[PDB]
């Protein structure tokens, strides 16, 4: 058997083809096994709706995971990433950063 515990990062991108769109992703890589819980939150609130999760696998069976949706960020609100994945003992949160 094999366990590894993800790689999460968190980060904002929009799409060349259309600058008025904004997309809020947590790419979540290289964990063993797949099982896994992921979600976005917006100032520790869970984001219910999350349009995009494209989920791939390589070689190796490791696991590679892009969550992403269209948002609309403030310089208030605080946004993160929550994983829950048998490596990790509590769930992990990440925080976006702002200038990312």
């Amino acid at each position: 058997m094999i366990q590894r515990t993800p790689k999460i990062q968190v980060y904002s991108r929009h799409p060349a083809e259309n600058g008025k769109s904004n997309f809020l992703n947590c790419y979540v890589s290289g964990f063993h096994p797949s099982d896994i819980e992921v979600d976005l939150l917006k100032n520790g609130e869970r984001i219910e709706k999350v349009e995009h999760s494209d989920l791939s696998f390589s070689k190796d069976g490791s696991f590679y995971l892009l969550y992403y949706t269209e948002f609309t960020p403030t310089e208030k609100d605080e946004y993160a990433c929550r994983v829950v994945h048998v490596t990790l003992s509590q769930p992990k949160i990440v925080k976006w950063d702002r200038d990312m």
